[PDB]
């Protein structure tokens, strides 16, 4: 396989759950192992803007997800907020990608300055520390210069900040396309095959 | 009325031609003047992701869009890419509101260091020495460390940074109400009237 | 009316409750709409250092604050720290001037840092992102270069850094006159209009 | 005893004349040695808000002050502006701690900058570079970010900032207890005994 | 007696509850009182990585800290998370010297920022303000730009960042004379006397 | 094989000549190649602190390490201090990771600003341009703020600093265990297997 | 006795020797105990511009300094430049002031960057980590903008920049007043007694 | 000739009258013309440290200059503090090199920020926008950051930071050998003939 074999995917507190549960579910199609980790604001846009009803405590969530992507068992790990315990937690875990989409402006602060106050954003703290891959998916706007400057400092520390900002050059049909070009921008980050999002130009030769 | 009587609307070679097209829409439906400038890269943008058959000369392309929008006449003015005659390449020039969407990084580089190498780049550099409203919508994922240090030196200086990211809390049911979430927002930031995007909260009292 | 017809006033946990009060009621005498945010740590300070028994659940608080201020009804709206649903939370709301007064050092250092960890945060953060007027009223002493730091950075940014420093110069007889000066001073910025303290010079026509 | 023998204590032409009275007061009755500075703009102020009838040049106001105060003969040394003979004009002067109080935004640039433009300003600066104590009191509102950026800069170098800010919450019950909540925050930074102001919490021993 | 009468020591959590358990030890040997302060992640850390079965609430967590060193009655103050009332939450306290050992990278975070969220990190924050010895006492592997820059920021404050990075100069012949370098280096800082760690190259004269 | 088949191993003059050691015997039992660098400071501190006694000059002591090791002929390769025909001193050698272990505060200065000034401090600087792996292992304290700014400008340009700071979560027996606790995330951070740490958290699936 | 018992006085390859020695014979006078640290371009400006024939090696150094100042046994240590051994090379020493007299350019940047390549150097570094005094007497001009921001980095940490720069307003008769002018700074700033420099405007009581 | 023509030399309030006088005598003898300017502190220092009677006004100062440096008629102009119609107080002048000897801090601040409120600093503010020669000699001990953030400001925009620190390699024998060292320093940095100080090693072919 190309790609990381286990990928920590946290959900926080910004519009755009949908590309939270399509990429889950993207990862448990290409078989790879997901430590699954959702904030408490998270769970209230999911309320909001979904029709999902994701249990509130992690064993319950951990069986609902199992069922709504057809995943393995022991496929996806679900932790909850403060389980120090869990491999996020620390940087002698096993290596994982971590992907938090979507990726609340208070999220992406404590990742920054390094808060640690709860998994998600310890997990993110370990990932640098480590050097380990760190994909950021805001959704804000406008942007001000709290959150550019924010962004700016983990970029340069080698995150890849990726807005759910879909791009129209694939026909797009549906609300669910547009969910799937972020989803498939992120599967192109990681390195995991992806074929929503064709390969640009690959059959041009010349002019 | 409240919001400015005239903005210059910009299009520029980043994905997401329909928010340009939607927002010039609303402007016109809102009886406001608008000068309106569009790039050789999207123009082509605007030909491979839209069936909009945009004529490629201001004169022409100004008929076409006073068409399709339903316009007065006089009410859409369309400038050339080298026209410093038009009224958006001098601060001598009626107070006139400026938004590039979309926003191409090339578009936002070009304003950010000032480089004036065409009239959308000079009328941004204008509003920024005038202290005029500057508003710019980009589209790319992922932004790098230099997307981010362009948007937070303009952001810093006033611009608003709004990037085409929708959000999905008002129940979008198509690819065209993702779009106006994202115009009701540039609406919003400009003070124009919008009915597509409610007032968050607006009838909640206590809790 | 000359200034914003909605503020949203949030308390927080610096000495100076009788600040955020006195401001509260001129805003009412002055017909305002105000949406009223309070931390826990400055409900504390409110029990600690006045005799006001300001009930701890919302919809009590309004009742109450509804009546010690002579407030029409639907005039206070009164939110938790944990409701997103409140129109502060997005910037989709309504336009709204923001006070927090007084500001703790940990809001300054949230705001600063864009943390927006409960609604008193996120509101301003929601506030800087849509250039809507936010003031903050620090009160500490001495100012270390943390404080100092976070509050250049928000001044840099727009926000009006208005320390609890009463001046001396309109003959106060008691604790209230130097309250009112601050408050005065408040509602100057935020463009309402106050009777306490006059305007410098005014009579002066030469010398 | 405990703190500085002898304190530089400079008034400056904000708002507060009280504060640096009170201040030299308290410092009489610790029976230190006061070398008293004073500006121009000062001597303004105190006519403007007190009713203290100060005398204009050093000789009278020394002995007026020591009369005011109840000094010993030769406890308060009164220095004039351009005095480059006095001691706080050299670093080869015997070690002193230094109170601006209050202190002007003027006087706050003068001393960032180094301008050294008269003995107050000179002072500070040797204050500095021979790293002896230097407390500013500003009083002003808004704090610009000129303001800021000095704070923080001398700040960054030892000086204290203390903010002419009171605290509420040891009962206040005249402008006079707040004046002395300042007074005793700027004695506790130099280390000299007051009694204006309680420890806190020093017979609170568990919860 | 050299050094400090009173010592806030805090406990956070990181790995390394050894450091902490005998500097409480050895500060109680010297006679000095102690303000201990506990976050909820330290008493997990102690859970998982010592046999020491620390209460959970104040009042119990002192009797026993007290018992388990010999300590003299009221010696050991004990402070809960949210005692805003307790001395070190005020810079108008007693002066102590403040120690924070181990210090987590989200303790550091918060210090450095300012957030002040719990007393621990009032605390710190009302160090720095009152320039009062504050001394960190990190545990972590790879330390990130983020810790870096965090450390950085409070060293150039004058905080005294000591990392738990044992030395092997004195004969360790077992995890607790490891334990003890760390620990002598932190009383060295502080002034306090320890003889766990000799005066290097004291007996040298020449060569 | 995980990780690289050759690995510079430079020890430096700061205390914890065992880490180095144990790391370079768990290299040789991994069947990885080593060039061994050795300052002639670490010469003194591995004399000063243990039991070693490694020759002075480069044949004898790669001798005497293959010895202590168990090693093949030819898998350790020792360089000395002015050795530029070496490998490690030109970008055109074969691609190794490097680690300094322990790395003196004087080592990582000349990495920090360039120094070059012997065949450790060039190697690093190749593995820099080259961007090769760079681990640096300081044993320091109190690290200064010159410590800190060199640590932080090396970990900005992708350097993992990672200090001489082992963890007590895995029930240390004894000083060999510390020792082994450091190794193992030097192991980790290379990719190389190690059985010392186990991977945090890998059996717990929920909670 | 004010002021430390222990210096390092260390004396680099910068011109005026004679600065050096006679801040020896002076802390000789005041029974302070001195480790004595010269570099080898020190000893040939000794050799070059005074009569002093000063052995090279440390014993007869030693002995010599020992009868050239009428020290006691033992008051003079002298250390060599590579003698880790010493007191000054470990911040777990005993508490010493610092003086580098004078302070060569070389030496300036080698404790800016943190270099320590021989016992001065390295002493340095330990005062600053130790927050213990450090005093930096240069002698050099033009000073580049190589030198001053290196002092600046120094100044701004903590360190005391004393330019070898004297006065002329004691009435100087002769380069021995010179010279001990700058001497009586040095002491001043140590905190040591001195009776070549008086107390400016220590006399001078009003005007 | 070698060198300027016309030479500002300004002399202001930092002790080392002796600099600017001698510096003037020479001039004079090498025949350039020189535009003499001097601050009221200088005037103050120069009567307490020399027995030079310098008239207060400009045109009996030119008469006295002009006879104590045996100069030509014309030779030494001499403009008062405020005359903004002399040739140094704009750029449209003739080409001048500009010495400031003794530079005090307060004008090197005014220097560095560009305050120009007397001759002497828009004198030195033309120099500098037309990118004439300006060497400035400060006589200051300790330099605080501030001093030294100023110096390092100028020299980076091309200023000569020339601190009155003389060398003791040329056998001084008296308080006029060190002068004259410095003012040799000034005339070489100027190009101007000097046989005060020799050339150094001009004789040395080998070793
Ligand atoms: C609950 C809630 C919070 C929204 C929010 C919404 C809700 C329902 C919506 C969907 C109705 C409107 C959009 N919101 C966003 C948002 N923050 C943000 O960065 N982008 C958002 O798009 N916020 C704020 C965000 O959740 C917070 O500031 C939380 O403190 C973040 O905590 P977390 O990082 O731990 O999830
Ligand atoms: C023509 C072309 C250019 C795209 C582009 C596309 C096309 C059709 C798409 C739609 C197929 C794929 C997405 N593209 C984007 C893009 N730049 C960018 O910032 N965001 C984009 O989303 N670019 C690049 C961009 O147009 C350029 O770098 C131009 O030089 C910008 O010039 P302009 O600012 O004057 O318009
Ligand atoms: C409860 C409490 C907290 C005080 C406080 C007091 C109390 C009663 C007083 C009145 C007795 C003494 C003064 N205090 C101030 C203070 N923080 C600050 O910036 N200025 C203050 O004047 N603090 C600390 C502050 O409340 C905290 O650090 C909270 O965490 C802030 O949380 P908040 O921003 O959410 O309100
Ligand atoms: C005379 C005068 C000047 C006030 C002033 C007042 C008066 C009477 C008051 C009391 C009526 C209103 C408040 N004022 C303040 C003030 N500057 C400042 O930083 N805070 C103030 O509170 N200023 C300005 C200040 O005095 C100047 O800018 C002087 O130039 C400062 O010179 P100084 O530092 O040498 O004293
Ligand atoms: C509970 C827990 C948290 C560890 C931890 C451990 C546990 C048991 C160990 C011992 C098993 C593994 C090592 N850990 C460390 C750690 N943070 C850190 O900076 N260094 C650590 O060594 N963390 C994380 C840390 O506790 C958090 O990010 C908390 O939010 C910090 O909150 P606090 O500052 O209020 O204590
Ligand atoms: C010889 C010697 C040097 C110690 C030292 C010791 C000795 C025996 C000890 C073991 C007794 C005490 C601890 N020391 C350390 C140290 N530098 C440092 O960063 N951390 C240390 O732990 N130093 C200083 C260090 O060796 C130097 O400053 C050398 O110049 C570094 O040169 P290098 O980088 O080429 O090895
Ligand atoms: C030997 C030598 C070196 C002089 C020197 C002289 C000599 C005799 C003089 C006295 C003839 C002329 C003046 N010199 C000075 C000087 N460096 C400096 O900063 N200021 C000086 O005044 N240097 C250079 C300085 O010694 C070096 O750059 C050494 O490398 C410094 O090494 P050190 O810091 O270890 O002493
Ligand atoms: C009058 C006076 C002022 C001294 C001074 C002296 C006197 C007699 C001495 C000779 C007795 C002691 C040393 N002093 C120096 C000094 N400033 C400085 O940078 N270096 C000095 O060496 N000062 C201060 C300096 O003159 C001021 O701060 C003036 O405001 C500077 O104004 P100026 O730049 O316009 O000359």
């Amino acid at each position: 396989m190309s790609g990381p074999e286990r990928i920590t995917l946290a959900m926080t507190g910004a519009s755009g759950a949908q590309y939270g549960l399509r990429l889950l579910d993207c990862l448990v199609q290409e078989e790879r192992e997901v430590h699954f980790l959702i904030s408490k604001a998270a769970q209230l846009v999911m309320a909001t803007e979904t029709d999902v009803a994701l249990p509130a405590k992690p064993q319950a969530m951990q069986a609902f997800l199992t069922e709504y992507c057809g995943a393995a068992a022991g496929q996806i790990r679900v932790f909850g907020q403060n389980d120090w315990m869990a491999p996020p937690a620390s940087g002698s875990s096993a290596p994982n990608a971590m992907v938090i989409c979507p990726c609340s402006t208070g999220t992406l602060s404590a990742v920054a300055t390094g808060a640690c106050n709860n998994l998600i954003e310890r997990a993110a703290d370990v990932a640098l520390k480590e050097r380990r891959p760190l994909v950021l998916v805001p959704r804000e706007a406008p942007f001000s210069s709290i959150h550019l400057e924010n962004m700016l400092k983990l970029s340069n520390l080698g995150a890849v900040i990726l807005p759910a900002a879909p791009g129209f050059y694939h026909q797009p049909q549906s609300v669910e396309d547009l969910v799937d070009f972020v989803v498939a921008r992120i599967l192109n980050t990681l390195g995991i095959p992806q074929d929503m999002l064709p390969r640009w130009g690959e059959q041009h030769l010349v002019s």
